[PDB]
């Protein structure tokens, strides 16, 4: 079954969100992907957000830019845990979002990421993470997947031209 | 009746609403005063918001700091005009409350104020110039108000002790 | 009658005010169209706020970039509605702009929008909600709007290439 | 056993750590609390990281001021979840805590929370949460809690003296 | 005559401008002090402008807070110079205030001066240089001041107790 | 004789700084051109400044990116008016620039303008209302300038296609 | 000899530039300590400068408000490696501090240190690191002096009250 | 041998650190380079760092973009003096760099150079300086190189075409 999902405000949000998409697709986990806006979509962010848990999804990744508001609203509507993703605004280059996400007040919390792609991919780390709490298989993926990063940097000491 | 409500995420936002409800004292504007959280109470924002056309509100202040959502979220459910205020917030003095309330995306409006009491009174008072394109008497009033604004500055042009 | 009016510093601002008026145009709301500065034309501001509510308009939306003088001195010379759009200047990103609109004094509101063609499109809207408050059929037209906008979005639920 | 470990670059954390800790007692969650520095006790960093799974941490809470390391750097070292809490800076309010914590590149995430005691206190519920979900008791009283909250601002709509 | 007036938009500048007025009271230069809103006097802004040159303003030194007109406003009613202060705003430390005066578009010149108190001064030390262009007397007392502020640094080089 | 001199940190300032002599060249102002680096030609920057006067300049306008130290260093060593005009800097979008040449403590000067090129431009126009304080001819120029770029705007009040 | 020196712009800046003598004291680091204005003691700030190599100094620490131009005068003039200090400034925090000393265009190079105290002292630290390379005591007494400030943390893990 | 070592987080830094490279070419200074990341290579940063004296290094330049902690774990690791240079991040332009790398707490210094280019050159012409002191050689190389700096913009005061 889908442990977690991926939304966002709007589908131009998913050129930075593909790449926690791409995340789960590495690490072989099963993910629900969704274009849900708490301006444009409210009513179905709520039904969405009290049908998470039921739904089966351990962990919620919510990406919007601007004055974002999806992360924070499904937070306040479930216990799944939400990460939030500040996707890069035109003018203010995520930090409206960035701030329109972390800074919320005591009681809902948001686990907020990077702005931009290299939070989307975060995100899905993160929660994969979670999940590999409990999740033997996942966890071992996690760990070779981190392995072949950490050397390929290691065979790749010197960046200048051969 | 009460066209005009001023509502907020937490009570501890009072100390910046109230200039607001002032303005209204001073305008003799009947007003409804109340404690929404987007975060903390959704459900209520969902259901105060759906019925604020049928409760005969014409406009909507609403004051938040930090990750401000509940002004965005009270207008992407209602087509009642919503004037947010961005209450200063301890750590990014209001910056944040700010962006997460202007910078709202394509579709959904929020006619935001400056950031504290001085926002607050002014969403009041552009909430009363809204009122008076239909309401001869209140249109006199703030016009009296603003003449009263003015002569205060005009009698004192010396800001020197006497 | 044109019950709106849009205003700008400088003709190089039309880019993102465009956005304002094909809300206009897709609403069927008449409206009037100026280039107004501040700086470079302030007597005909003063004439053109002064004329303001004799003209026949409701709600003013006014947008300016860098040191925005424009929409504040208008609200400081008429009691029409006014609505402030923050467009994206070179060096500091709309961030001056914004600043310079939003942060009145208390006595003279402006209700600004976010910085960009986002917020010329966001205070044409919330200028036409303004006027649905006495329109019924605007008000109608607003709604049927809202549902476009929002099925487009639950139709559209995976941003995935098909 | 503790399933979750709050840590701190500094002593002088704690009077917003404390807030984390705080919640962990209202939810009857046993945790660990330590001063761990990046700066001025990297190997012990290094040690608390490398053996933070087989102590049986599930979730790890780090909080730091100013150009915060500690978060990033355990989170580099070990799978189990980092959550950081940016802790408010003298000069910079928070923002370079908030900066050095939250932009993270693509590969070793932490999920960031706000700046100061808010943010403290929403990692350990964040913390919590994710503990819930193989915790049906702690599920409950997070619930409970969540309820809690919800209905104190619902039982006291009006803000103004009684 | 007074060939040099300090204007600001509030009575509550005076704690900042009075600064400006403490210098040419050091270098004997008369001048003109007077609360002008362009907010709340707008009218007598213009009127103020207009007869700037007329009533033998060579430089005006305009002081203001949060979205700061009034520098603006005079420089484009006249062709004196205009010197703006940036008084020190309590959500933005005048950050509002620096950007709504300096970002003037091309056109209309207004020569900013540092946020606050050191920026009064400033202001009026600049506007004693350009008078004492063609005051050699004052162009006298200038150079004597500057001497001594020079020489009370270069007198107490070691700022350790004695 | 040339009473007024453009220096810049860099060549590289040049594309700025043209817009400064660009004025000059409209209003028929002889002026003198020169890269004078404070952090490169520092010795030179000190003869400048302190042959200024003897020279006959009545102001000086200078640029420079980054950390600016350039206007800074000539106004703390001439009684010479100090224009300093911000150059957009890559990383920084001037901010930088602005900040290092406005924040100047009590005691010496600079009048800043904008960032970038509306900046130099205004720098010159500046420049040139001062001088024209005292020359009739060139108060008649800028005079009959500011008048052709208000009429520019009002005879082109429709920024739509024809 | 003292082989190092500690400058600042204003008396006022020993409130912070104290930490940096006092890493020296507890160092037992021969130092000279001075205030030199690039703004109000230029003339002195050169023949310091010309004369810092011939004066024994082999690192010189500068500390500085608002626009700070001390430390990169003093490294425009000097090989001497120049190390700044932002000193916090009260409107903007040190911001203009930080920017206008490390934003050093390339061939003039200043190593910034942290705003206010912290910076202070680390500048002293730095300095002293960079001396102990050629003075095996000194270098001695630095690892001595980080020791006990690890095993300060380490014997003290727990932050709450005993 | 080399007394200095370059080293940045990814290989996607060496368009930046490039630079820093290309000064010591030009001083003919011997210099090791290599990839060394705290995020993706903790272990390895930890043994570079411990052996950094023993290796014969007398300053490390380490280059970093985003929340850097690269810079700032090798000086907690070594008594060698440690230069920072922030690499421009898309998102924040290097801003969160700055902060991640300026910002450190009392104990462990980084000398911070310019954000991108400029700063990557500079940290090598800072380090250069340092090993000049006791290298007679290089110290007169830097001499010559800084006078055809100055010479050449000396020779090229006007910047206009020919
Ligand atoms: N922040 C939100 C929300 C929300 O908070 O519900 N809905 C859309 N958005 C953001 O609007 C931006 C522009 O979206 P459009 O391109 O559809 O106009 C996107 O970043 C989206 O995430
Ligand atoms: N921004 C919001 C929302 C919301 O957006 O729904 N709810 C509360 N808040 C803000 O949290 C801050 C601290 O509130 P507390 O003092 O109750 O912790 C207030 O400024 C409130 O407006
Ligand atoms: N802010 C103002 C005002 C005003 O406030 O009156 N007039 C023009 N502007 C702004 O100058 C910028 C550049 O205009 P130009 O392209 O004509 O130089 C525009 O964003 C305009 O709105
Ligand atoms: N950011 C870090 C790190 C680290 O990143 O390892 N260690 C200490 N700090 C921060 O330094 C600030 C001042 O600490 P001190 O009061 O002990 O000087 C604190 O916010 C701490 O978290
Ligand atoms: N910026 C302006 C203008 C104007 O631009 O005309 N008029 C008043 N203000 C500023 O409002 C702030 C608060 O003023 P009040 O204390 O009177 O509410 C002051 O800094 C004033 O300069
Ligand atoms: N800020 C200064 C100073 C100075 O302050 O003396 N000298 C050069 N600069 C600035 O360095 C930037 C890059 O210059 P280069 O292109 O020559 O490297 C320019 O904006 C210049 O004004
Ligand atoms: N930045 C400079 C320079 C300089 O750059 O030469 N000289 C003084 N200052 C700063 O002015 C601030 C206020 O100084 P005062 O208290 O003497 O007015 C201090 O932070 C000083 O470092
Ligand atoms: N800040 C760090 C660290 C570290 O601090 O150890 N490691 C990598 N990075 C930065 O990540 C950015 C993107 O790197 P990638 O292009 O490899 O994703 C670079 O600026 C690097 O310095």
């Amino acid at each position: 079954p889908a442990r977690v999902a991926i939304v966002m405000g709007s589908k131009s949000d998913w050129a930075t969100m593909q790449f926690a998409a791409e995340i789960f697709e590495i690490l072989n986990v099963p993910h629900h992907v969704e274009v849900v806006s708490a301006n444009r979509t409210p009513d179905k962010l709520f039904s969405f957000a009290e049908s998470a848990e039921e739904n089966g999804y351990q962990v919620i990744i919510a990406g919007a830019g601007g004055a974002a508001h999806l992360p924070g609203m499904i937070a306040a509507k479930t216990l799944v845990p939400v990460l939030g993703v500040p996707v890069q605004s035109a003018a203010l280059s995520g930090v409206d979002s960035l701030y329109s996400i972390v800074q919320m007040p005591r009681g809902i919390p948001v686990g907020t990421l990077a702005i931009g792609k290299a939070g989307a991919a975060n995100a899905a780390l993160l929660a994969a993470q979670i999940l590999a709490t409990h999740d033997k298989e996942l966890h071992q993926r996690l760990n070779d997947w981190r392995k072949a990063q950490t050397d390929e940097v290691l065979e790749n000491p010197d960046p200048r031209g051969a």
